[PDB]
């Protein structure tokens, strides 16, 4: 009644945010009875965290090597496309392609290997898409963000035509794919778009001895991912905290677990906290500033709170998420270095944005669950 | 939308049983919340969010208070085999007694929907009746758990008048085994197909090779391992040494040293999780740890049950295999290659194993056990 045994492979290639808006999936496939497999190229340590068993099927991917591959292939990427903000990920297709490559022949032989009915790949892994041609079995996209996948593959898979080659795959397109954002959060459609609730997976956790408790009135929450702390520093969220002293409510300073004394002496009305989940600390929190680190717009959604997304003015990934949450108004958008007073006031006190929010999160819950999708996967194929 | 507490009580084989429906709730979209003591490590590397509810926990204080207190089931009980978990109420109950101010704690603070509890952990549900909602246990083999509660809690009487909580029943009880390994039904009683889970894995930059020929897995547990040492295996893969067929021996990331060289057709594989192991494997012995008895039939592969002949907890897993013939029954220092033989050749075996199989993968999975309980329980 609940159909044949399935194998599934999961791909996700190196890059921010790729891997953790596969996990709700995975354990939806697994607790639905079949087999699954997780095939990465860098942390594996992170799926196995997630209960999860894990192939590293790149021993010797290097971002060092990534960049010669480009530097072989475009010697302009580098001193161009890289050191600009990006408008669409196709643009990018050399550099994705460098980081597919060292996946490419561990993946084929790990297909070969497993036999998987059902390849579910990560928005940037073009290799999922080649490992499903060479088991001949239908594969599913996994977007994590407003990005559309455009012609991106074909660029991609036109840098990899040796190994394509070598392995006998052409360039096959995805029975579907799953959005991470809700519908009125999207312009342009994908083909074969599904949506699906997202359900905030930001890893494990032992919280403590006792939940983390319930602050007298709701905080804001400033955060930021451990990777943009590590790209762009702690300076990046310095002059949010200087802004958040300057404003009447109260604050939660959540960067991981950075040593955030180099940030001086907080204002009385922020204080720190150790690492959690994200949607752990949203629980108790009025609304939230963040860098747009992976699935942080989601996850400010599913916590139906407004949202401010501050990047690092030198990041050049958050062109789509900043058009997706000022066109719906479920939130601010700024950089860093720009947050002040006034938009923390705004972020707070302006009900426009909270209705927003909460309106895209019931629009969000109304969603498939994970568990219904796998059904619907199961269903499809 | 609710919000899920699942509890778990120290103990061998507690907590992996929970992770399968801990997921399927939290892919359903709802609150998930694990209260355990003792490696909530083991619980947050399942992904999930882990309160521990007693960080002092010490299983060795345990057992020497109960000793000191209780000299006639300390002279009679603790050391003979279990015949019922009732009759070791005393030691249960003082395992759950340091969970119970934390988990009292808990929900009062989460204010869980529903509590799902492993059958060792009374202190579930205590915290069922603490939240004002329905219990759901989970069983990890084939103990029935009778009148185990009653007994466990009148050893809580302090805890239960100072947080002003009754005993209550579980709303339903999910088994590990299928109805035909299973003499006795529990009240209530939900059947569920076994889908193994062993920890999460690095299996490497492939999968293991595929044999020439399918072997006979002999394994060990990590904790069995150090309970027993790895006396508990070496007779077993002297009797492996005589047989005519491959073996493959699985003993954890275990110092393997102390057998010295292996015989020629027992070949050594670092730790992957046992369900991986038996993708492989034409038959497996094992010490009956957490897992193991299900695991070997969603292979469909015959088993025997060796444990450590100093091993308490065994009873009532022998007279599920040997009853239902899905396998062999020993313990480890009667293992020899005859009995081996049989495990490999015999088709009866076999076939009871295939039809276990059958029986429990027809069976609602996690998935649609977790669907039936928000629609039938909550």
């Amino acid at each position: 009644i609940e159909g044949r045994h399935m194998r599934v492979l999961f791909v996700s290639s190196p890059g921010i945010g790729h891997l953790f808006p596969l996990i709700q999936l995975a354990w939806g496939f697994r607790t639905a009875g079949h087999d699954v497999l997780i095939a990465v190229a860098e942390h594996a340590d992170r799926a196995a965290a997630a209960g999860l068993e894990v192939v590293d099927v790149a021993p010797d991917y290097s971002a060092v090597k990534v960049f010669e591959q480009v530097a072989k292939d475009n010697p302009r990427f580098a001193e161009t496309v890289a050191t600009r903000p990006a408008i669409d990920l196709e643009e990018w297709g050399v550099q994705i392609a460098a980081v597919n490559r060292p996946l490419v022949d561990g993946t084929m032989a790990l297909v070969d290997d497993y036999r998987p009915d059902l390849v579910v790949y990560e928005q940037g892994a073009t290799v999922g898409l080649l490992a499903a041609d060479r088991a001949g079995v239908p594969a599913v996209q996994r977007n994590q963000s407003a990005w559309r996948t455009r012609g991106m593959h074909r660029s991609i898979a036109s840098f990899l035509t040796d190994l394509m080659d070598k392995h006998q795959v052409s360039l096959p397109e995805p029975v579907a794919t799953i959005e991470s954002f809700p519908p009125s959060l999207l312009l342009e459609a994908e083909p074969e778009g599904w949506f699906m609730r997202w359900v905030p997976y930001g890893g494990g956790a032992v919280l403590g001895d006792r939940l983390p408790p319930v602050p007298a009135r709701p905080e804001v929450a400033i955060t930021m991912g451990t990777i943009e702390l590590q790209a762009f520093g702690i300076g990046a969220v310095e002059p949010i905290i200087a802004a958040a002293g300057e404003v009447d409510a109260d604050f939660v300073l959540a960067l991981g677990d950075l040593d955030i004394s180099p940030l001086g002496t907080l204002p009385r009305n922020v204080r720190a906290v150790g690492w959690t989940p994200l949607h752990t600390l949203l629980r108790t929190c009025t609304a939230v500033v963040h860098h747009g680190g992976g699935g942080t717009v989601m996850t400010a959604i599913d916590a139906g709170i407004p949202q401010l997304l501050a990047p690092d003015p030198r990041d050049q990934f958050q062109h789509t998420a900043r058009e997706a949450v000022s066109r719906r108004g479920i939130g601010l958008v700024s950089t860093s270095d720009k947050v002040d007073a006034d938009l923390l006031r705004r972020l707070i006190g302006d009900e426009s944005l909270r209705t927003a929010a909460r309106e895209v999160r019931e629009e969000m819950v109304a969603l498939p669950t994970p568990a219904e999708t796998v059904r619907r996967i199961v269903e499809r194929i």
